[PDB]
C-alpha cells in the first residue's frame, strides 16, 4: 500500500522523501518512489555547495536530473535550501560588506529559483536560522548583513516565483517547551506582521527514539504561528520504532495547516545514519514494521 495516496485520501498534499540521481539510478528507490510517494526533494543537488560552487557560476546538471524525472514520474517537487550556514561555500563565508552579500545572496536566490519557475511546489527558502536558546544563529548573514537578511530572502524568492510555497525549516523544533519552537513561533509570526511572506514552516524531524510524542504538542504549536502551511521534513527515527512514526504522523493528521510529511531517504544502509535503523524500508528495499503501521494508521 502507498503511504502517499494513504495521505491523501485522508486530505493531506503528499508523502514525500529526499533522493537525487543515483539514488533513483540504483537499489529499488525509483520503483518505491514511484509506487508509495508523492513528492521529492533533491537532498543534495539544490544545496548551495551544488549549485553555485564559484560566485556566479552555477552547477545545475544534478538538480536538474531530480526535476526532469519528478516531472516525468508525476511527482511534486520541494527544493532548498536556499539561504543556511549548511553546505556554504567558503567563497559566501569570506563576504564581509553588506551590499555584496544581499547581492550574492538574493542572485542565489533568483538564479535557482528563476531555473525552475512553476515546477517547484515549495521551496525552503531559510533553513537552521535560529539558536538553540531561540536568538538568531550567528552565521555569515547575520553577521554581515544583520536581521534583515531574512526578509530580503523572503521577498526576493517571492519576487523570482510567486508560485512557489516559501518555508523557513529547523531542527530540535520537537519539543513545545524548548526556547527554539517558542521562538521559531515568536518570530515567525513578527515577520509575517511586517509582510514577509512567510509560507510555511518546516520542522526537521531527526528524531531519537521516543521523541515522536512530544511531536503531538510541538506540531501544533508550529502551526500556531498562523502561516498557511507546515511541514515535516527529514523525517527519521533513530530505532524506528511503530510508535514513534504514527505518533508522527498522527501529529500531521492533527494539524489542518500541515500540508504533509517527507522523510529523509527511502532505505536504511543510504542513511547517513544507517547504524540506528532510522528509516521505513529495510537494506533489501522491503517494508518495515513502522512503514505498516502508518499504512494501518493512515487507512
Ligand atoms: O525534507 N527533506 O528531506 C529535505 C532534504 C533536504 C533539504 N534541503 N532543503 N530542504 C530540504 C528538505
Amino acid at each position: 500500500q502507498s503511504i502517499d495516496q494513504l495521505i491523501k485520501a485522508r486530505g493531506k498534499v503528499y508523502f514525500g522523501v529526499a533522493t537525487d540521481q543515483n539514488r533513483l539510478t540504483t537499489g529499488k528507490n525509483a520503483a518505491i518512489i514511484k509506487a508509495d510517494f508523492g513528492m521529492v526533494w533533491p537532498e543534495n543537488s539544490m544545496q548551495w555547495d551544488a549549485t553555485e560552487p564559484s560566485q556566479g557560476n552555477f552547477n545545475f546538471a544534478g538538480a536538474d536530473y531530480l526535476v526532469n524525472w519528478a516531472q516525468q514520474n508525476g511527482k511534486l517537487i520541494g527544493a532548498g535550501c536556499l539561504v543556511w550556514h549548511n553546505f556554504l561555500p567558503s567563497w559566501v563565508s569570506s563576504i564581509t560588506d553588506k551590499n555584496t552579500l544581499i547581492n550574492v545572496m538574493k542572485n542565489h536566490i533568483t538564479t535557482l529559483m528563476t531555473r525552475y519557475k512553476g515546477k517547484i511546489r515549495t521551496w525552503d527558502v531559510v533553513g537552521e536560522a535560529f539558536n538553540e536558546d531561540g536568538s538568531l544563529r550567528q552565521n555569515v548573514f547575520l553577521n554581515v548583513i544583520g536581521e534583515d537578511y531574512i526578509p530580503i530572502a523572503f521577498q526576493t524568492a517571492r519576487a523570482a516565483d510567486p508560485n512557489a510555497k516559501l518555508y523557513i525549516m529547523d531542527y530540535n523544533l520537537d519539543s513545545a517547551s524548548y526556547p527554539k519552537t517558542q521562538a521559531i513561533v515568536n518570530r515567525v509570526k513578527q515577520w509575517r506582521a511586517a509582510g514577509v511572506p512567510i509560507d510555511g514552516i518546516g520542522s526537521q524531524m531527526h528524531l531519537s527514539a521516543g521523541q515522536g510524542a512530544g511531536v503531538l504538542q510541538a506540531l501544533p504549536l508550529l502551526a500556531s504561528a498562523g502561516t498557511p502551511e507546515v511541514s515535516i521534513l527529514m523525517l527519521d527515527v533513530a530505532g524506528a520504532s511503530p510508535t514513534d512514526y504514527v505518533n508522527v504522523v498522527n501529529a500531521c493528521l492533527n494539524v489542518q495547516s500541515c500540508v504533509g510529511i517527507t522523510v529523509m531517504g527511502v532505505a536504511d544502509p543510504d542513511s547517513a545514519f544507517a547504524s540506528s535503523t532510522p528509516l521505513l524500508f529495510d537494506g533489501n528495499f522491503n517494508p518495515k514494521p513502522a512503514y505498516n503501521a502508518i499504512v494501518q494508521d493512515l487507512q
